[PDB]
């Protein structure tokens, strides 16, 4: 169901018309001298019932049946009898644009007891109605290029009335294959042995812009000329129902490798010095391409993306281009030149020569482009709106330049699409509507919504947007997967929105405010998500969540803790901690992982139907371009001989504390015989330390912290955390001696009343000891110094004490479980 | 290889021993009349080799086979045959306490040519030397009890040399089966049909207690009677090698129960009222165990777990009921009493009577006992250690009682459990070590752990501690799994520790200073971790590793995240802004989650087998005991009619900052037409908002934002935030007036140098344009005020103006990539 929802039932009913009974289809009428792009459709719907039912949908070319689907353009024969005998609103359809219309009558041919009928106002409207019923029994227009299945089905009935899609907005809907080496050309060699996109490549892109109901493409153009290469592109396109086009720089329906190809042969692009050859040039490309619909740019750039001393009299080269360009077109179309569709696309040197009105003949159509990032540039005026041939916009999904390329994945919000599209329908742009699509995948959702949009802008708005995102998950996980899935898109989307894969870095976002570690931790958790939710599909759904989903979402989670981990080694690396050992090794996991989730998405998803697609390089940009070996392993440090690179902690005052994890000592002195041990992990933070073992004397030992407070302070709050030990060894408890060394010194007894004695036992004794830790704290004199550094001091005096975390307070102590974030510090011997 | 690492390989070799060859176990010889229990080892092991090769290894009674595994104690036939011939060092086993000799021998007897030998110094230690040679072919002690898949094998030999585990540091080793209603209950009678643990049960009981290399259980007794429930237990236990015990409360081998269940038959259990029914009860008791080398439970308490006017002389009752309890023994036993084990265990009023030296018989073990949370009360002093009979050590993983229940899961750390048992063995306490398991399961872990510290704890140290981890998770899913299965059981066990589940609750952890988030973030993460090693497990090891890992991660992080959403509900309703309403939403899904989960490992997993193992409620706890219907829904706020809950925000400063989301406006005056219009989700975070359409004139709009400001402050950096707009309407671009209202006001054009001119292109244009926002910054004067509030106001005079984020700076303002935490703030009308 794209156009219309819940119209299509799972049962049969006596006031609902049958399209598949006990796994028999309903047959389909066409004319066997249809429109061959119209029949093509009608076939692909009649695989689409196998697709559903197990058998294909018979396609006939007479009334046998007593019940039939009959498909048509106004002038098929079939259709034409119905309008002819008021069977059928004729009069909504003569004369309309790409309109279908679909309804159930009683009786329409004689021996037909009951049809649905579904009439085109053309070629694509009867193309458009077919996929919408493709749609209603289940097939995605995403069922091949994103492996969406196919819900098996019985029977369908389909609810009485007229539906239709009415006209579209926007006259040119399609697509731009772009940006597309190594991944597209990969994939299309892979599968069909090609170095260039032939006609059954193309054939096959085809059919996805029908079924999701855009009429429009401009091919690759980077090695490849779509006219060139393969003489059945340029027929397949024109038969099947596409409107091809060229980009800016692509005047005359020239690709531009038919010139790069051979510039020994031909001459330098230079239009006065070379006038001969290029004119040449633009004549056999009207020549190919007359007799089809073709979009034909107009204009005169460089080669490359490039653009042509200049200003006033230059201004008028490219009107006297444009000139001789419209009597190539008037001389090889026979025709005038107002009757075939051309566009000038406006860059760089064309703004300019805007102002002094330098416009097109009425005719032509003006390809306004965005700023290769989704935000549009120029848009007409109210006085500039007039212009008969109207305007295009063409917009980037993907983009090889400034400031870097993005070339991996999808970057566009949802919202931004929405939102200047919005605004290019709304000032008057509804003529052509192009978007850069890079290899086509993955970009599967913004090219839905771009093309949803470029047919109805008016039915989407600010508290709308997200319903389309609702229904395409619905589409294409069934509805019980819907919300979470859109869900799911939706964020992902946002977060690519933040910052390009390519332009993230350890830099990108704020350490030490705990922003990275946020933004980290927060897109593992859509990851988790996204687990939770694959683990519920049915086998047959897990190729095209992880493609439209899962891969995403695991390949931007895994870049990000990536590149926090990088900032988190630089960061311990600095501090001389060897806890920088531990970040490095995650930057290697996790950079290793990347290769991983490429690996399968390339070679095992769907049995590597899609081998090649996903092999566009992400992690070693230094410039903006992607020229670089391969992926490459971000820098990181090691801490030489970590074992030995304990002790000489130093810590600085931050927010009104100082608070220190018990092992990030300046000096630990030992015993006799018994030795400070560390216990990792030990506590409800970084870990333990007590001397060891507990048989031994404690006498003379100490742990010693070195730390850093502003001048102004004179008193402090002192509180230390051990474990929850009990006085196992003698019941007046255990007791430490704290204090600042070269100050006064409390000493403390933390347990001398955890027992069962009827005033501690439910009072203290049980609460404590389940909680596995107690907290202490003294208030102590701040003596005098003059660089204000300081060396707090525990020194133990009883065996079996498990020292955890220390926080010094003047001030600024939060209440928490885990005794507050550690305060600044760096290692030194 | 539980005992012996990496002497078992999967190829043969000349110079190693064939166990297994194409196939074709090598036959296990043993003596007919071998002691029962370790015939059935014995039969065990023949299983094993089926479950790895297909085929059962032979178990025969004769040397018929050129090579052999010959097992058996050092009085069974072979073994003997071979200690008296010197083929085996029996010098090594006789005398020894519970010891294996595993070594392979040439010509061990005439017509074997070749053997592999296991001999036991007695019952249990033949089983030992069984069971490791279990290990070594792939049998996990779990193999059962937790469903850990046994790889398949064709080929295994074992290298030769001398191995053994020499003799256990503590004596007794074992479990109670404690709390066990209504999870152990439930599968029992699910299992096996019986409202009664009976001989079925308890034999794999046994088994499991026996391949981990324990010999102890106290049975369940909550409402069965090990010994009076089934005659086969006692039989059964003695026949398998377990010696059975009793609690601290059930003297002389009588289970509670068999008292309870006839308080109405039996007396008061008063000794000096009811002396003659109770000698009677104590007899029978004996008279039942007699020729079984049970412990016998010596003392008295109360009946319940309550104690029993008292000190000089009532400390003689308790002497008095010892004696005669030791005369019982000696008339039933016809030996005399210090030839039975017993154990007096201490508590309330015995630690007092300690001191005037209320000790036992020299002969009797005393047990000691933890504070219920794995904390050790008294341990022997050095006069003390000296005691004959010994001491012993009861912990606990599961505990019901003060100050709450904790029934659900594992909650002990590992580092806790280790560093004070390692300190219980270092004080002499080595007799007797039982762990209160609850149901057994989810302790799998901790029980193997308890179990391998009291057979050496010599080989424990805090460096090493993990490497026990690791181990065992290489045994339960393979090398390749290890290193990061035992992280994750070490992080969960370490986040359980810090607070028990049922004690969890959304006033647990600080919500301000972002504690709550971190920690529900990070149990995601483990969560997400968990998930991507699940898929890359082989699909016979998701059982197991669901048992030992998933479950309780899942469980834990989804009741994290609950808690965590319960306290953003509240912190948001109180704040009266509708976003309170998507946390209540979060905690409805994360509570019904919870039943989804505990549904799954009842039902789904390993086809039900566990089935009312993971029944007990957790959720609605309100006092320590989980008498409460059942698990329930966490109370949450809903703000009614959220659409019309907008504006009225005011913030409060914090930090050197007012940090404000763009949305969150004390008022918003529409323009003419134009309409404040909110995009979710818009930007890098809340959202973004703009007049809509952007055909409109802006006239007269407005966003105003009240907040207050210290008194201290004179002026400020005002931060604006907007969507990176082009000057697509008009090339001087887009221009807003920010200002205090009663103040000065400045206006700004964000976007004037956003283009394609040679000195913007690239050093602001291409950059900006492809971070999608723009952040401008005006410096203002602050007026006087008496109250301290101010009201920001941002006027937009060009259209199409996509504000998005505000932050006055007076101080505190940090470079970021999302613009730094919202400030607090509340709503008003
Ligand atoms: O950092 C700042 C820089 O950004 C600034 O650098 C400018 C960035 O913008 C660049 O213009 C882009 C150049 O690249 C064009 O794409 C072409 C398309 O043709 C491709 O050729 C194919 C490649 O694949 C092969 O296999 C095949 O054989 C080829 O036919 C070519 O690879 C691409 O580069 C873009 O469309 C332009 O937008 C500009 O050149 C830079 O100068 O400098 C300042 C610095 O501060
Ligand atoms: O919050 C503070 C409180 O902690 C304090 O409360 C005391 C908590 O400690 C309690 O002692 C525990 C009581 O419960 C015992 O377990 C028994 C075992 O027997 C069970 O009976 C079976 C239940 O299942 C049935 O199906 C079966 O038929 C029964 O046979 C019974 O359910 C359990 O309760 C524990 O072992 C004791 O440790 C003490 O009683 C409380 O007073 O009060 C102060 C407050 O501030
Ligand atoms: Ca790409
Ligand atoms: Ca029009
Ligand atoms: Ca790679
Ligand atoms: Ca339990
Ligand atoms: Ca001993
Ligand atoms: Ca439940
Ligand atoms: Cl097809
Ligand atoms: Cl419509
Ligand atoms: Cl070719
Ligand atoms: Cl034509
Ligand atoms: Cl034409
Ligand atoms: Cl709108
Ligand atoms: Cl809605
Ligand atoms: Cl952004
Ligand atoms: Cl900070
Ligand atoms: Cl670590
Ligand atoms: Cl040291
Ligand atoms: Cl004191
Ligand atoms: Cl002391
Ligand atoms: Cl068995
Ligand atoms: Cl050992
Ligand atoms: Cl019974
Ligand atoms: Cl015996
Ligand atoms: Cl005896
Ligand atoms: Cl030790
Ligand atoms: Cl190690
Ligand atoms: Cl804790
Ligand atoms: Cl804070
Ligand atoms: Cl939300
Ligand atoms: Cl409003
Ligand atoms: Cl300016
Ligand atoms: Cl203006």
């Amino acid at each position: 169901a794209g156009d219309n929802k819940g119209i299509t039932y799972e049962e049969l009913n006596p006031e609902r018309f049958t399209l598949l009974e006990k796994g028999t289809p309903t047959n389909i009428l066409i004319d066997e001298n249809e429109d061959q792009g119209v029949m093509i459709a009608a076939t692909n719907l009649s695989e689409d019932f196998g697709r559903v039912s197990g058998t294909n949908a018979p396609l006939i070319f007479l009334p046998d049946n007593e019940r039939l689907i009959i498909v048509g353009t106004l002038e098929s024969r079939y259709i034409k009898e119905l309008t002819e005998n008021r069977k059928i609103k004729g009069d909504e359809l003569k004369g309309k644009n790409e309109k279908y219309l679909m309804t159930v009558v009683d009786n329409p041919l004689p021996g037909v007891k009951e049809a649905l009928i579904i009439a085109g106002s053309d070629k694509r409207g009867a193309i458009y109605g077919i996929y919408e019923l493709s749609e209603q029994i289940g097939v995605s227009p995403w069922y091949d290029w994103a492996d969406v299945p196919v819900k098996p089905q019985q029977n369908l009935s389909i609810e009485r009335g007229s539906y239709t899609a009415d006209e579209p907005a926007v006259t040119y809907r399609g697509i731009f294959l772009n940006d597309e080496a190594p991944a597209l050309t990969s994939w299309v060699e892979n599968t069909y042995g090609t170095k260039y996109g032939d006609h059954r490549f193309y054939s096959r892109v085809f059919e996805l812009i029908l079924r999701l109901r855009g009429n429009f493409l401009w091919p690759a153009m980077w090695d490849w000329s779509f006219y060139g290469d393969d003489p059945l592109n340029s027929k397949t396109a024109d038969t099947m129902g596409i409107i091809m086009g060229t980009s800016h720089h692509e005047p005359m329906a020239r690709n531009h490798q038919e010139w790069a190809r051979n510039r020994d042969k031909y001459g330098v692009w230079d239009y006065t010095s070379n006038q001969e050859v290029i004119d040449q040039f633009f004549r056999e490309g009207i020549e190919r391409v007359k007799d089809t619909d073709d979009l034909i740019t107009i204009g005169m750039r460089g080669d490359g993306d490039t653009p042509m001393p200049s200003d006033e009299d230059n201004m008028r080269l490219l009107e006297r281009i444009i000139k001789n360009q419209r009597e190539i077109i008037g001389d090889v179309t026979g025709e005038s030149p107002e009757k075939t569709p051309q566009v000038w696309a406006i860059y760089k040197e064309v703004q300019r020569y805007f102002d002094l009105g330098l416009r097109p003949p009425e005719d032509v159509i003006i390809l306004l482009s965005d700023d290769n990032w989704g935000n549009v540039r120029r848009l007409p005026t109210e006085e500039e709106r007039d212009h008969p041939g109207g305007w295009g916009m063409y917009y980037h999904f993907d983009y090889v330049g400034a400031p870097r390329s993005s070339k991996w994945l999808n970057i566009s919000p949802i919202q931004n699409i929405w939102e200047q599209m919005q605004l290019t329908y709304d000032y008057g742009v509804d003529e052509l509507w192009v978007a850069n699509v890079g290899d086509l995948k993955p970009m599967e959702y913004p090219i839905t919504l771009f093309l949803d949009m470029a047919w109805d802008p008016t039915r989407f708005n600010a508290e709308n947007l997200l319903d389309h995102t609702r229904s395409f998950a619905a589409q294409q996980f069934g509805e019980d997967q819907a919300d979470e899935a859109a869900r799911i898109i939706n964020l992902y989307s946002k977060y690519n929105g933040r910052v390009t894969p390519e332009m993230l870095d350890r830099n990108t976002y704020n350490l030490e405010s705990g922003e990275w570690k946020k933004v980290s931790d927060e897109y593992i958790k859509l990851e988790a998500e996204a687990l939770r939710q694959y683990l519920t599909l049915e086998p047959e759904q897990r190729d095209a969540y992880k493609q439209l989903i899962l891969y995403p979402v695991q390949a931007m989670a895994n870049l990000y803790e990536m590149y926090y981990s990088q900032a988190m080694n630089h960061k311990l690396y600095r501090e001389n901690n060897p806890m920088a050992n531990y970040w490095a090794d995650r930057v290697e996991e996790t950079f290793n992982r990347d290769a991983e989730l490429s690996h399968d998405y390339n070679k095992v998803m769907a049995n590597g139907k899609w081998d090649g697609m996903m092999t566009q390089k992400k992690i070693g940009y230094r410039s903006w371009n992607d020229n670089f070996p391969a992926d490459t392993l971000p820098q990181i440090f090691r801490i030489e001989n970590p074992e030995e690179a304990t002790g000489g902690y130093v810590f600085t005052a931050r927010d009104g504390v100082v608070v220190i994890e018990a092992e990030h000592y300046f000096e630990a002195k030992d015993a006799e015989e018994a030795k400070w041990t560390v216990i990792p992990y030990m506590g409800r933070t970084l870990s333990s330390i007590a001397l060891m073992p507990y048989t031994k004397e404690v006498e003379g030992a100490s742990l010693s912290y070195r730390m850093q407070i502003p001048d102004e302070v004179s008193e402090v709050k002192v509180h230390v955390v051990v474990k929850s030990t009990l006085p196992f060894h003698d019941p007046k408890g255990h007791e430490y001696r704290v204090g600042f060394e070269g100050g006064s010194k409390e000493i403390v007894n933390f347990n001398w009343n955890l027992n069962e004695e009827p005033e501690n036992i439910y009072s203290v004794f049980y609460p404590t000891v389940a909680s596995r830790v107690v907290k202490k704290d003294v208030t102590l004199d701040l003596h005098d110094t003059d660089d204000g550094f300081y060396t707090l001091t525990l020194e133990p005096l009883d065996p079996g004490i498990v020292f955890q975390k220390i926080v010094v307070d003047f001030g600024g102590y939060e209440e928490s479980r885990l005794f507050m974030e550690e305060s600044p510090n760096k290692r030194i011997e």
